[PDB]
Formats: structure tokens, C-alpha cells, sequence
């Protein structure tokens, strides 16, 4: 009976009155990309088409949550801090007297089934919690909330707490973005996904870039995330998702997604974009996962992950979904120790980048290079290592 769709539009020339008259309704409005996602009724799509400046029209895809209960099972297994085996690989605890990511300036969001917010083991660190299901940004605590666990575990991995109880993080004092962009099943719309990135860019505030100088991320005086970190994917490449994309990127904000758990030949979406670092999973003995979709930028434990879950408890899943938060927390490790050092973040690198001077070239030469020499379609470039990437970084 009715679509959601999303036009790419003349913002001079459209008028979303027109939707209206035939039947439609306006779901949302981007302030960062020319577009808006609409509901027509079935033949509305025709005169939806050409209204003026209607230039694009675009079906709204799905996306799906990348982790999984692990086989091996099971939870927090004492009353003290548990470090996950992944948060030792990643070489994060050495880095932590440096930094732990709890540079003010530096947030990563996280767009996901939601979090735990009152999570003892995350609470402190969640700085912004929203939900973008349906079209409508939502920062009511209700729907921010995880209704599945996923997004509550991913969180963990990058940020859980440095103490007591429960886990830690590779970054557990970095501020966190929870931005729930999958219903309670763990699937997404694009649209709800094109909107959390925006979400992102904008930060607590609505506005991009407060006072004008064209710094975003990396910028005190903006709350854009520096970090956008995606543990889901889908096979459809729609181009105002990739605009978003190309905003976030140009802001300065690096973005890391899931490879996907297919087996297949190369990654999902948005993973598979230039602009985003691909991430794969390997278990607790170096060998790549065979879900692992291949290709990849880098890889990370992905296998018997042991993180946060909810209600304030732990649980082990298993996905590039798992590898991801391992990437991102590498990066918000990175930023802020460049920002505590110098006055600035370093910029994104490209998938090429081999040197010293941006945070993916960094990445990927600091990288543990497993398998075959150099960057190999199983483990990318190798598995990421923030004790040897800050040390970069600031060398
Ligand atoms: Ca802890
Ligand atoms: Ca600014
Ligand atoms: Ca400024
Ligand atoms: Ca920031
Ligand atoms: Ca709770
Ligand atoms: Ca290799």
C-alpha cells in the first residue's frame, strides 16, 4: 500500500507539498545530503519521478547485524575485570597508560541495535545515545535502548571500562555515539543507516560544524564523532547512502564496517566502500574465520568474543561484527593520543596508504602481516595492533 523510498533531489526546485498531494508522506530531510526519504503509495512512484527537481529515486534495502552467538559459549566468569583475548591481540593494555581514548575532543559512534545505557561496565563512557528507526531521530532513553544485544556487545568491545568488573575495551576511556539504526531483529533499512551517519556528523547539537572554519571531527568545538564503526552490512550499493558516506568522510571521520559472514569473495556494504575500512575476523589461533568474507582491509578477533551484554551482563558472539569494534577502537586509540600530542587528529587514510601520515596507512603497516606477504585476501593487510600504531603515530 505504501513505499519508502528516497529522492535524491534539487533542493531549490522540490517541494515535498507535492508528496503530500499524492497521497505521500515526508519521512525525513537530510541536512548533510540533497535527498529525502519519502512514503508514496505504489503508483505515486511514477509521478514521484518527475516532480520538480526529483533527479533520483532510490528503493530503501536492508541491512543485517554481522555477530552471532559463539559456539564456545559462555559469560563473564568471575567477579573481577576479565580481559577478552581480542583486546590482548589488538595490543591495546600497553597503550592504555598513553591514552585510553578519554581525549575530550575524540567520540566514536556506534551505529547499531542500540546499548545498554546504564550498563555498569559501559555507562560512564556512553556521551549520546539515539535511535533513527522508522525515519524519526529518537534520543528518548526508550527507544535508544538495545532490544537485541548486539549493539550492547560491539559497544563493549571498544569501550568497556578499565575496572572492578565485567570486561574492558580497546579504547575504555573513549567516549561513545550509540546510534540504533536495527530494530530489534537486527535488521536495518539503508535509510535509518544513511541517517544515523548523518547523526553522527551532527553529534548532541544538530549542526555540523557550529562555528565555521570547515574543522569537524578533531574539533573541540564540535561534537561530530571521530569514529563512525558499522557491524552490519547488505548486497545493495544505493548512491545516497554512499554520498552520506562521502560526507562522513570529508568531515575527517574515519569509517570502519564488518566484511561480512558469508564466505563470500569480497566484502558487504557499506564495508566495500573505498572510503571505509573493511574488517574480517580471525579466531584465538591467527587462522582467518571461513565466514569471513574475503577481501578485506585488515582483520581482527572476530571468533569467542567475550563483551558486554544486556541487562549489566557479558556474553561471547562471533561475527566480523566482533572484528569490527577491535578496528575502531584501534583508531580511537590513534586520534587521541595525535590529538594529546599534537593539536590534531591525523587524517583518514585511502586502501592504498602505506605511510606514516594517516590513520590508515598507519593501520595498515603496523598491521601483524599473516599468511602470504603483504596485504592477502584473507587477512587483509594483517591484524591491527594499537601498541605498535601509536607508537607511529607519534614517532
Ligand atoms: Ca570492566
Ligand atoms: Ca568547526
Ligand atoms: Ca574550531
Ligand atoms: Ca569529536
Ligand atoms: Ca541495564
Ligand atoms: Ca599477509
Amino acid at each position: 500500500n505504501t513505499i519508502r523510498v528516497i529522492v535524491s533531489v534539487d533542493k531549490a526546485k522540490f517541494n515535498p507539498h507535492e508528496v503530500l498531494g499524492i497521497g505521500g508522506h515526508i519521512v525525513y530531510q537530510f541536512k548533510l545530503i540533497p535527498a529525502v526519504v519519502v512514503d508514496v503509495p505504489a503508483n505515486a512512484v511514477g509521478k514521484l519521478k518527475k516532480m520538480p527537481g526529483v533527479e533520483k529515486v532510490e528503493f530503501d534495502h536492508q541491512a543485517v547485524l554481522l555477530g552471532k552467538p559463539s559456539w564456545l559459549g559462555g559469560g563473564s566468569t568471575q567477579p573481577a575485570q576479565t580481559i577478552p583475548w581480542g583486546i590482548e591481540r589488538v595490543k591495546a593494555p600497553s597503550v592504555w597508560s598513553i591514552t585510553d581514548g578519554s581525549v575530550s575532543v575524540i567520540q566514536v559512534a556506534v551505529l547499531d541495535t542500540g546499548v545498554d545505557y546504564d550498563h555498569p561496565d559501559l555507562a560512564a563512557n556512553i556521551a549520546w545515545c539515539v535511535s533513527t528507526l522508522r525515519g524519526k531521530v529518537s534520543t528518548k532513553l526508550r527507544d535508544c535502548a538495545d532490544q537485541n544485544g548486539h549493539g550492547t556487545h560491539v559497544i563493549g568491545t571498544i569501550a568497556a571500562l578499565n575496572n572492578d568488573i565485567g570486561v574492558v575495551g580497546v579504547a575504555p576511556g573513549v567516549q561513545i555515539y550509540s546510534v540504533r539504526v536495527l530494530d530489534a531483529r537486527g535488521s536495518g533499512s539503508y535509510s535509518d543507516i544513511a541517517i544515523g551517519i548523518e547523526q553522527a556528523i551532527l553529534g548532541p547539537d544538530g549542526v555540523a560544524d557550529k562555528d565555521g572554519d570547515g574543522i569537524i571531527a578533531g574539533d573541540p568545538d564540535d561534537a561530530a564523532a571521530e569514529v563512525i564503526s558499522m557491524s552490519l552490512g547488505g548486497p545493495a550499493d544505493d548512491s545516497y547512502l554512499y554520498d552520506m558516506i562521502i560526507q562522513a568522510y570529508n568531515a575527517g571521520i574515519v569509517i570502519v564496517a564488518a566484511s561480512g559472514n558469508e564466505g563470500a569473495p569480497s566484502p558487504s556494504y557499506p564495508a566495500a566502500y573505498p572510503e571505509v575500512i573493511a574488517v574480517g575476523a580471525i579466531d584465538s589461533n591467527d587462522n582467518i574465520a571461513s565466514f569471513s568474507n574475503r577481501q578485506p582491509e585488515v582483520s581482527a578477533p572476530g571468533v569467542d568474543i567475550l563483551s558486554t551484554y544486556p541487562d549489566d551482563s557479558y556474553e561471547t558472539l562471533m561475527g566480523t561484527a566482533m572484528a569490527t569494534p577491535h578496528v575502531s577502537g584501534v583508531v580511537a586509540l590513534i586520534q587521541a593520543a595525535y590529538y594529546q600530542k599534537y593539536g590534531k587528529i591525523l587524517p583518514v587514510g585511502t586502501f592504498d596508504d602505506i605511510s606514516k601520515n594517516t590513520v590508515r596507512g598507519i593501520l595498515h603497516i603496523t598491521a601483524d602481516d599473516l599468511g602470504p606477504t603483504g596485504w592477502d585476501a584473507d587477512y587483509g593487510y594483517g591484524v591491527v595492533r594499537a601498541a605498535l600504531a601509536v607508537q607511529a603515530a607519534l614517532g
